[PDB]
């Protein structure tokens, strides 16, 4: 898929069995989930954004398919306003910014 | 070009008359330049993001150039952690988000 900009880049994904839509974004170092169950052991982090620090539940090798695209890595599950796709799962499917 | 995401994208932009190096943000709606001095008129805006929103001041009009790419559009100058890019600009360099 070549992804224009017009519109926000959302994708489905599928995470712990469980169908989510997604941004796709390259400003973010790593992969934020509203908060959800996700089986597994998690430790407590702080990651940032713009407005500021959030606190998050951290998941370590998590299979994830994000648009067909298989990944397993980290996510990272809290108080997002949307579900996003960092560059940690962006470079195991292969994608990058063309112009 | 085609940037992979190993890395943060960093790109130099050129706004006012002045270099800088800003993010390529794919997840960003609008483009958020840090604190500086720009001549023009501008409006009161209030953005967020992960964490809550900051004020920042509104600017129509505005040509930037990025990565040797004139665009124009408005740039929102604020207390931002990083300069970045947006969609409203990365749709005008024709930059597509392709796996
Ligand atoms: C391996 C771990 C690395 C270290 C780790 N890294 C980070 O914290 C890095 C710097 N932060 C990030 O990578 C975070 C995302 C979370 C994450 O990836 O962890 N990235 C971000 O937060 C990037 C911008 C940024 C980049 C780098 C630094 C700071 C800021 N923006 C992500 C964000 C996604 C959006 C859908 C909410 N976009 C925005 O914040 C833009 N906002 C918008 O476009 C709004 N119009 C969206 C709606 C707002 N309102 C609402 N939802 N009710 C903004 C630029 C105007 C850490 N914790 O220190």
């Amino acid at each position: 898929p070549q992804i224009t900009l017009w519109k926000r880049p959302l994708v489905t994904i599928k995470i712990g069995g469980q169908l989510k839509e997604a941004l796709l974004d390259t400003g973010a170092d790593d992969t934020v989930i509203e908060e959800m169950s996700l089986p597994g052991r998690w430790e407590p982090k702080m990651i940032g954004g713009i407005g500021g620090f959030i606190k998050v539940r951290q998941y370590d090798q998590i299979i994830i398919e994000i648009a067909g695209h298989k990944a397993i890595g980290t996510v990272l599950v809290g108080p997002t306003p949307v579900n996003i796709i960092g560059r940690n799962l962006l470079t195991q499917i292969g994608a990058t910014l063309n112009f």
